[PDB]
């Protein structure tokens, strides 16, 4: 029997994972379920620890929910580890999407100077739970949702001795939702070869029953977002809703400014929806369907099952531009050993430059990551093709840097 550790209990969508596993039960003996958290958390962790109490008893499905502040408990003898963790919380991505608006350039979570320091303050914590595992759990998996998930999963396979990592991604399932509706099929009938980064993923290939649609799919997409038809239809491949960072950034830039000065920006709007929803927590959608992929996964693993689906790991020149050491997301055969990359051969020229650029950004922000190395950072923020500059990288970096102090151990030794 299973017991599963979850860092990042206090979070929003921690009752879609309990849920999850309470779908798939008869295929995942989960015998103990435990949620752990922070100090600064507990609250948010007591809440949804209830809830998902009240579900599974409700349900008639016997996890056993734990609560602690205390992962070393948690992580002894797990067979799975998942992380769902915010190191700063949502004030601390605020600062991510505020401070680089100032200089005219994209503030994202994943994306851009917010990307870099979601990785800088993530990875360090990562580590250390790589560090607890290596003792407590040296058998178990660590499946990774927490962001920059594709930088995340490049830094513990070059710096770390953990071979068993998977990254999840929530772009693939909804862009196979989206087409389907586009054909207006159910989406069971619907296949696509993924290939790429976290949110940095194409549509290679659109099957319809397993008949190719592609060519068909794209004329659906630029007709019935916002692309330029012709760049579509040139482009012969479906991009992610991320890529209109880098092929639509003036749009993007637009509709932060817009967000900032009027709903707030997305974490503000995040704050406010999860404050009136620990409130519905209190007694007896979209967003993200994360811990539904992550369910997936963890039963196709456990059960050896061999189906298809796409998730960050380690390449082995499934991609042949991309370093068979460096994290991709592309279609895996989920094994019990673990993810099988498909061979795709590489991306086509059209799109193998952008993904390279992006991959030079994860590995040199990865490195920056563990390093603490300022040198190295600023080289990560001047190569990010949404910063227009080596002088206004060195500003948004030294801003940011004082402006997560707190969050960044390996930049700032200090107080506490």
């Amino acid at each position: 029997r299973l017991k599963i550790a979850t860092i990042g209990g206090g979070s929003s969508y921690t009752p879609e994972l309990v849920e999850g596993l309470i779908k798939r039960y008869h295929e995942l003996p989960v015998g103990e379920l435990w949620l752990v958290d922070i100090p600064e958390g507990k609250e948010k962790l007591e809440i949804v620890g209830a809830l998902a109490k009240r579900m599974v008893e409700k349900a008639g499905v016997p996890i056993e929910i734990h609560l602690t502040l205390d992962r070393r408990r948690a992580l002894d003898g797990a067979d799975f580890v998942t992380t769902q963790f915010r190191v700063g919380g949502l004030e601390a991505r605020a600062k991510d999407e505020r401070i680089p608006l100032k200089y005219g350039v994209i503030g994202q979570e994943t994306n851009g100077p917010g990307g870099l320091f979601k990785g800088l303050r993530t990875i360090p914590v990562i580590l250390d739970i790589i560090r607890d595992m290596e003792e407590l759990c040296p058998d178990a998996w660590l499946i990774n949702f927490t962001n920059p998930a594709g930088m995340v999963t490049e830094a513990v396979l070059r710096y770390t001795k953990q071979e068993k990592v998977v990254g999840l991604c929530n772009v693939p399932i909804g862009m196979r939702m989206g087409v389907a509706k586009l054909l207006g099929v159910d989406a069971d009938r619907v296949h696509i070869d993924f290939a790429g980064l976290n949110h940095m993923v194409f549509g290679l290939h659109v099957y319809l029953d397993g008949v190719e649609v592609t060519e068909k799919v794209i004329d659906l997409v630029a007709h019935p977002l916002g692309w330029e038809p012709d760049f579509l239809k040139g482009l012969k491949v479906l991009p992610c809703p991320y890529h209109r960072y880098y092929f639509q950034t003036d749009k993007m830039l637009a509709e932060e400014l817009e967000a900032a000065k009027t709903k707030g920006t997305r974490a503000e709007v995040v704050q406010q929806l999860e404050k009136e929803l620990f409130e519905l927590y209190k007694d007896p959608r979209g967003g993200a369907y994360y811990s539904d992929a992550a369910c997936s996964l963890i039963s196709s693993i456990y059960n050896d099952k061999r189906d298809i689906q796409p998730v960050n790991t380690r390449n082995n020149g499934a991609i042949a531009s991309i370093s068979a050491e460096s994290a991709v997301e592309v279609n895996c055969v989920i094994t019990k050993d673990g993810p099988k990359p498909i061979a795709v051969g590489d991306l086509p020229v059209a799109v193998r430059g952008l993904v390279q650029q992006i991959k030079s950004f994860e590995r040199v922000a990865a490195e920056a990551a563990v390093t603490g190395d300022y040198q190295t950072a600023l080289v990560a923020m001047t190569i990010n093709p949404l910063v227009p500059s080596d002088t206004i990288a060195k500003q948004i970096l030294d801003e940011m840097l004082e402006a997560h102090k707190e969050y960044l151990p390996q930049f700032f030794k200090q107080a506490k």
